[PDB]
């Protein structure tokens, strides 16, 4: 039947919201460009330019994709050959490096973190023959901590001319001195990825950026679909990339900051919650006494949260998006 | 170098408009959800639901992506197996088809059409061993003409149990009753796709469709992004695929034939015109004496028509978009 003519692999390989790492609040935009008609650019120009100001980096060193998502997916489409190439992670991490990888059919290599959520670089260096690419989230989902810069050098020296290394920065904006943003003059094998999902509340968007290398943004403009975005999309990221977006990104990154430490401060006052986890992010992990318990009858209470329970070594733990004071509120009382 | 990590076929593999097929107006839509901090559905219900009444099918029947171009993707990420399996095609026709098996590294098998641009059917039965996907585009790009049914028929009996035939159907709202939808209750392994692209006067908004069986598509659904339409793109389509929008939608289509009809009826009439083909869509083929040099001429004064003279078969033709009478004219004149 139809089933058997597919790949062997792909055969094989839930919707108060504080789970999927959103802002809170809806910012509204309105389009501006009535030309719908029309193909796109396939990388918008104002887009890219009002990015590439923010991020302090080069027009020619900015990709614009369908998120950060798609940006996962261009690095292994680009770099890693089917069958013969490998891609490298450390769990706990974001999951759609394993799913990318395991839908294009690419290997995954997995490295844990050691008990502080740091890189396990002797095991790392162990493990990288026939790596072509290595993942690493800093500040790290789910956990919020961010990778020692100075493992995140060793890392970039033992990679010279093996793989690509990319830094998933979808929290940054949290965390903006620790970007490895101007690294990139120092290491050609450096790519970073970027969103407008978290704190510039447009994960409805769909619109990530990856910041890269001339040479590795060229490479990558090779595989990525010829109109990645849309024109009501590139039409509202030039609005929300203009300088006073950028103001108003701010505020919202203060509030949520602002709104983490009360959650963070009230959370270790309550007794089944075990322990909570610093984090330089806008979600909180914590391990509680009987996790899936409690995390049954939050959402039995209409509190959605994200369990983490089955994540390597986060046994117990359920990661809690920051959001509005009555939302925290509404935990802190169910709990 | 950087560029020697990149994978051996990523290595080897323009902005009166008239050149993309593109409705020649635009028609204006606005925003209706101001939602956008929060991440979109998978596969908006709104839109699967409005394009499913709209083309006659169930709507688990349907799967909405980026354009129908991410559709031809995801047929091959689905179902072909890199440096086992095969794609076929029949030249000349869209440019696509093999450009995404080249990226992703599936080879490609190609049986030209006859002279009349029918499919050589005994020459894709000695071709077949191998190959998984079938393309076959209709009404054609660039020629206009569609595939005899009856030799659909054969195709699909061919490939029974063997590959999937996926029939393009960009064009089909210029010739409605030749669509291929009724077939797939008949037809296991038939896939169609469809856009908003042309008749629909949204090719900036970059939204497809796949019209296929319950089976093909839930495994489509798994090789699929986790969220390939931005909330903006949705609630444009939603409103489009009402009942008032695809009222519009026929008005358009009517205007173009007529369009249509008529310049193919003042080229005739111009001596450098060779030969003018029919066409069941938006756009007309012709050749003609000296093409690279007429097509300069009008490319110089600002005429932008699409060059198919490399091509297989279409040397000397142009591929001409219909669309305003003004625009017409202007050909017609520079001519
Ligand atoms: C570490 C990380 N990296 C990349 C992304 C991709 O973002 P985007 O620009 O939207 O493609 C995400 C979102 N992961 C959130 C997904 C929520 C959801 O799917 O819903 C999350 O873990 O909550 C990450 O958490
Ligand atoms: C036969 C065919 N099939 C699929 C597509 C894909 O459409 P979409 O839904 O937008 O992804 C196109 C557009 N091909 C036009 C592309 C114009 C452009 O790239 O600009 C064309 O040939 O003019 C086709 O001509």
């Amino acid at each position: 039947t139809i089933t058997d003519l597919a790949r062997e692999n792909v055969r094989n390989l839930a919707r108060v919201w504080l789970n999927a790492n959103e802002y809170p609040t809806a910012v509204e935009f309105q389009l501006t460009q009535q030309t719908l008609n029309r193909y796109p650019e396939c990388q918008p120009k104002a887009v890219i330019e009002n990015y590439a100001q923010y991020a302090g980096v080069k027009p020619e060193q900015v990709l614009v994709s369908r998120g950060a998502d798609e940006g996962i997916e261009l690095l292994i489409r680009a770099f890693c050959e089917p069958g013969k190439d490998a891609i490298l992670y450390c769990p706990p991490t974001y999951g759609m490096y394993s799913v990318s990888a395991e839908t294009i059919g690419v290997e995954c290599r997995t490295v844990p973190t050691l008990d502080n959520w740091q890189l396990d670089l002797q095991g790392i260096s162990d493990k990288l023959d026939g790596v072509k690419v290595v993942y690493v989230c800093s500040p790290n989902n789910p956990t919020g901590q961010l990778i020692n810069p100075q493992d995140f050098r060793t890392l970039l020296e033992l990679t010279r001319g093996k793989a690509i290394v990319v830094a998933d920065e979808a929290y940054i904006e949290f965390c903006p001195q620790a970007s490895l943003a101007g690294w990139l003059a120092e290491y050609p094998h450096l790519a970073i990825l970027r969103t407008l999902s978290k704190a510039f509340a447009l994960a409805g968007l769909r619109c990530g950026f990856t910041l890269a290398n001339e040479e590795v943004i060229n490479l990558l403009m090779k595989v990525i679909a010829p109109y990645p975005l849309s024109t009501p999309v590139a039409d509202i990221a030039a609005q929300a990339l203009s300088p006073q977006g950028i103001v108003a990104m701010r505020e919202r990154v203060a509030q949520i900051i602002a709104e983490r430490e009360y959650l963070i401060a009230a959370l270790k006052e309550i007794p089944c919650v075990e322990q909570v986890f610093d984090s330089e992010t806008n979600y909180i992990l914590a391990r509680f006494k009987a996790s899936s318990a409690v995390f049954k009858s939050l959402w039995d209470q209409g509190i959605i949260l994200r369990d983490q329970n089955k994540q390597p070594s986060l046994s117990g733990c359920l990661r809690i998006t920051v959001g509005t004071r009555e939302e925290s509120q509404r935990v802190i009382d169910a709990l």
